[PDB]
């Protein structure tokens, strides 16, 4: 038999991290960081921490002081002056021609900004990574509420930088919700207005999937597992204890996932273990469900699956011109 | 709190950019752009232009009139005579060993021309970066109805240049619309006639989804959802709408998406909430349906969607000749 | 207006080829072809030509008969002896130290071969490039078949060499039917007939996916689009069809579509478009139907689909003994 | 026609293998290897086995039992000393600056140890390679057991060295049920019980997905299909002989696809080929089901598909009580 020991956690360790520079220098780094082999010379997160940066003023300050260093790692350390640097404060280059940017570059910054929030909003990466096609629609409306439609298309200087290690980064660190609340109840000027509608539909209810498969098993299912007692009790629960955190927490109740509040954890499968197993398993036939803690079984709910629930009969007869309307696509009645 | 400033756009910017060359050149700079090697010279873009050029005499001076540049912008400068050139118009090299393309090189170039105009007419590049089986299909379909069908398998001389960068930015082009029109409209000489079958059966009913979906469900839908009065309301309104467009339209009706034509936005979900609603309501289920300005709710289409309605009763009874075909197969009757 | 002018074919083009070397260097050829930065010298799909002719003994002359060549095209070519040579008959390297294959090896090579062999059947590279896991599976059954389960998991030096450009290309020769048909007929010693017996399942109805698609329908369907009389008309057709395939063609009849017959076309959509509309249209929603020359509708199909067809009744009662097995899972009886 | 011949084995073949180093050397080992620059110098397994040497005290020796080499073959070999050297049982440099571990690192060597048994416990790195949310969403959870919930968002150390090829190499070797079994069986102190907790959840079942299945059928379907007689006949030894497997096995029974134990083949689809038909027929249309050896046919699984069973009636009508909740969401009683 192997012993049962296992590797044990050291304390003490210096792992290479990202920066944000000085305030100073937010908009000289970030014209920097727009060229691919510059950011390959830095810790991968560290131009998308500068890239927040420029687009939201007040933000570094914001960071530095929830412990996001000004000094970024560098790819490769430099053996230079007997001393051996890893890390630096300042991104831009001894050759400083500085110029500002373009229109087209900052619409491409806020593109990838725009795929870096939401995947913070949502707490991960694999979308971005990945599922980017509801992303850019996202984005194009956003060029186009900015009078900049063709950009929807175009801004794509920093297309081959995804933000998919920076949403990792920024989502492991303590004051992820924090910044999620500043950026949802700060009133931003335009562009921000406008760059902040889509992060704001991108996070209502993010995170809180629980509750909103629930609310879908309460309003639209028609079958008899909402009766199962077991479940039956924790709806009225569930309502109960959902009323009282909309009452708590007003026009911020739908945010409380993407924010990272304590309550959100109220609105969990383990607060209403037989309810939120009634909606997974409906809401899986509808498009592994037993959750720990319920006590009702998958054969139940198949059995009450094939009972009907009424809600409500709203007229066995057709309106004379409801019937008119229904002939025009070749619909004879109700049967 | 943030102080609520937001990055500002600047005014004034050279972005690179592809271009089209000369149009005494285009062959020459279509058999230097095959290779991969001279295509890493210049903007991502101009080759595929170049071999647009190619494909239709005529295009280039098109292409002019909206403004694309005769010259492409270079992969790397060169400082090279005290000044520093950051673009050419001729793409060509000084080794002008000028040759005239192949057969297989052509087909090649029709393959990589038919999945970057497909991403035009539809709108988007995300199928052709991925979903890529079907537009081989069709492909395949061209080089049949061009008596080569073995090159539908081995025309993959451009097979690694995926197009999907030429069809961002020819779709962020003022002009785009223009030209799917002229495409569509113009009567092209063999080979372009095989070539447009393609292209025009692709474009029909392209970046019209909400047209087709609403179409779908009023043909196909078997539930009491179409007689919801808010519901029914407007599919009388769409139809006639639809009637009053297809009038005016006649045979460009199926392309007003392609073509870009600002009345495509009267057959937005915006024109019509709620049948809108109902539809992608419908569709999911057979396949966040409420949309904005829709008064209808998911538990009220949840509820009539359990309720029938008919469209007609065609006889109780099989003829012989059906009843006895039915036997074929084990089928008794109707039940 | 667009002139209508089109680029036309040109002809006579020398392009890139593979080969197969000589036979008598079939098995030197491979082995130096294991090696990657080998394989890097040379077309890309020679290779795979060249482990098929050490898969199959007579293969190689097979394919000198079809008019493939003896050269492959180098990847680059070499200004060595005041003449220019690109292409090359031999593939090892004057550093000739000859040695044999291993055991794993040689399964590669199955590995390699087996992929190759399933895309060429099934006429498609899509899977290869990607669906790979159901491959994976039958590489198993064959390794255990022949004792070497391990090697299912183990054998993966070619992993890196997908056979996908080689798929592609067999599927475009004037001969790949007649390859498929000589493997299929063709009695091989072990272990050739275990590789075989995984080719013979996935050749089974490959590319006939109307043919079973509409079979499935006739088999399962219970509903009264089966009885719409367009569609039973041709259901008749359709049995009688394939009954007269199925005399002419004997054990064959499963492998037209992967032998490349003509006949396979007689069971193609446009010979049934009713019934083949009618196959599709239930086939999608059990898991664009309406084919050119159907005169079914769609409206038609939907309102037909709700009334049910019987297949006949087996009795109204449950046996004792099966009542009884009923009760182990909690089934009462019949409802 | 072809002679029939086919590629032989040979036997006798050194191929290249990893190795896990000296027991002395593991520390130091995992240390240098987790620079990708140096795992690039060894067979691409190494790494993953000196990990989980590292991982789990007491594996070296077991791994050494079960015949895995200490040394492991290099990228390219070194023609250094008139000998040609392959193979090392060292992986650190000369450069020796010996440094322990940081928390991160830990931490991401976790992760990577995760998705490699998860892929080890299940059969096939598919999913590892591919479908990783659900991975690392166990390893979340694992992070958060252990009081490190940021750890499960920035321990990325590892993230681009994906453990597929691991994966397939222990999936091939002939200790790999016994490795797992001495997993699934061993009291790990914290953190190996923690990390244990997470591969003990995906190993359930793990690789008998034709039991869960067909247990799923039993408890969950609502038709006659389980009533055909040659699948009644069957629920009755299944339920029988898996009666046995759990009394014989007691706790091992979820793990005896993991553990590859012969007793799992007695709940293949072969020895109960018609209710494995009925099972996944099922279960392909609640999300090619006829198994070899059934009788059972398709039109005949359709036909009984359309009737329905019983499973017993639970009252016609509701307690007051669950009236009331009813009425919360607008259900007014059963239909």
């Amino acid at each position: 038999k192997l012993p049962g020991k296992f590797l044990q956690y050291t304390v003490g360790g210096s792992d290479p991290h990202p920066g944000i520079g000085h305030e100073k220098d937010i908009r000289q780094n970030a014209v920097a960081l727009l060229d691919q082999s510059r950011r390959d010379m830095f810790h991968t997160v560290t131009p998308s921490l500068v890239f927040l940066c420029l687009l939201i003023p007040g933000l570094h300050a914001a960071f530095v002081h929830g412990g996001v260093p000004r000094e970024s790692y560098l790819s490769t350390p430099v053996t230079r002056g007997e001393q051996t640097v890893v890390k630096t404060a300042k991104f831009y280059g001894e050759k400083t021609t500085q110029r500002d940017l373009t229109e087209l570059e900052i619409s491409s910054i806020f593109s990838h900004c725009c795929s870096l929030l939401i995947g913070v909003v949502i707490g991960s990466s694999s979308k971005i990574k990945a599922g980017a096609e509801q992303i850019k629609k996202r984005f194009k409306t956003m060029m186009a509420a900015l009078n900049r439609p063709s950009h929807g298309e175009t801004a794509t200087l920093l297309q081959m930088f995804n933000p998919h290690e920076a949403i990792d980064w920024i989502n492991g660190q303590p004051w992820v919700g924090s910044f999620v609340l500043s950026l949802l109840t700060t009133d931003f000027e335009s562009p921000g207005k406008e760059f902040m509608d889509q992060i704001k539909l991108v996070a209502s209810y993010a995170q809180m999937t629980t509750y909103t498969t629930i609310k879908e098993y309460l309003a639209e299912c028609m079958d008899a597992t909402l009766t199962i007692p077991v479940v039956a009790y924790e709806i009225r629960d569930f309502l109960e204890v959902s009323a009282k955190l909309k009452e708590d927490h007003a026009d911020l109740f739908p945010f409380l996932g993407a924010i990272r509040h304590p309550d959100a954890i109220k609105l969990a499968p383990r607060s209403f273990p037989n309810l939120a197993s009634a909606a997974f398993y409906w809401s899986k036939k509808e498009n592994s469900t037993i959750q720990p803690g319920a006590s009702v079984k998958e054969t139940q709910l198949a059995r009450y699956r094939r009972r009907e629930i009424s809600r409500g009969e709203d007229g066995a007869e057709l309106s004379g011109e409801i019937s008119a309307i229904m002939k025009m696509i070749g619909v004879t009645g109700l049967n």
